[PDB]
């Protein structure tokens, strides 16, 4: 057996990749990260398959069942979010997993900062304008400051929390500009999706009964309508 | 019709999206970006389809045939090689598709550092080590190579083998010669070649150069 980590994609079903879909359909044991893996996903597994809901399982109890599963030969697929490179929380269940000497493998999916920009028909690098683009989130390591990033003039795409947004602004402005375009995306690609397209100095007012706490902000001239 | 802008993804026909195939599948017209699209995606392309592949296309030949399409009302896939945030070249075509009210749609792909950091099996971004991740290539003012290096961000840097020399040696004073590093060429591809080691040990590891450009993932948080 092996523990395949497959990349979800964003939201919509029909963004997982084929590899993902075809390792869905073939494995007995299914573990997904909760409501943001959409549950038309969990049509795909076979008949026979058990399901498990991890998001509100503990590390150990991951790992456990994942142990059961081994420890039975059948494989498993587990399921998170968006792309596995950047904030699946994968790493620690890899070293988990490399310490009971469990077979896994590792399949991509596409991150949430490529279906935002799609949403918005954005190419985020333009010649003369941005060549380069930093994924980050708001204890961050040593060099990882906004000002740091600032600088570069880069694109930017930010995951936050919509209580912070005010110091984000701050920080960027003195780089980017009062009138640089900025986009908000909520769940993008869910049917739920919210797109909000702003300037730095005017993204706080043009944030509208929306609720939500997170969302991605993507920063740049590029962005421009 | 609509253009329907497509990500192919890394190159494996297999890591494209349900909904990348299911559009190559509906559209009689499509427009391919060189040998960077595998063939296999092309079989998916209906029967009788007018097939063309656009990296020998200056930008006026490419928008000369979307509008020929337009005219005949033809669906278009037009498919690049991994995702189109990023060094694709739509924005400007899609200028000026905007210029001739031809209505287009844009589907997300799995881009390459995504790839290559899966044949590692790597999250990039662990808690207390890297929150970051810079997506770049060997220029605007502030994009160089120490502005990036002096955040200590985990770097994803596509780059011409040649000038590995002087890439390696502006990161060493900000990473440290042993910094974990890996080389990936043609990711996902079957002929795909990976290299770990570190910043100081890479050019000694490198051993056959299966093309002239490649990625290079540069951070602690490769192995540890």
């Amino acid at each position: 057996m092996t523990v395949h980590f497959i990349g979800a994609g964003p939201g919509a079903a029909d963004l997982i990749t084929i590899r993902g879909r075809d390792l869905i359909a073939s494995c007995p044991v299914c573990l997904y990260a909760g409501s943001l893996v959409p549950e038309a996903l969990l049509a795909h597994c076979p008949p026979g398959a058990k399901i498990v809901n991890t998001a509100p399982m503990s590390l150990d109890a991951i790992i456990d069942t994942i142990a059961e599963a081994h420890a039975a030969g059948q494989d498993v697929a587990r399921l998170h979010s968006g792309d596995l490179s950047i904030w699946s929380a994968m790493g620690e269940q890899l070293r988990r997993l490399r310490a009971l000497n469990i077979p896994y493998d590792v399949t991509p999916g596409v991150p949430s900062f490529a279906a935002a920009a799609a949403t918005l028909g954005a190419e985020l690098t333009l010649p003369g304008v941005a060549q380069s683009v930093i994924l980050t989130r708001t204890a961050m390591p040593a060099g990882e400051t906004l000002e740091n990033f600032a600088r570069t003039g880069a694109v930017l795409a930010i995951h936050l929390s919509v209580h912070v947004l005010d110091e984000v602004v701050q920080k960027l402005v003195p780089h980017y500009g009062e009138d640089c375009p900025v986009a908000i995306v909520w769940r993008a690609s869910w049917p739920d999706q919210r797109v909000v397209r702003a300037t730095l100095a005017t993204l706080q007012t043009s944030l509208g009964a929306e609720l939500e706490r997170t969302a991605l902000i993507l920063v740049g001239r590029s962005l421009a309508t």
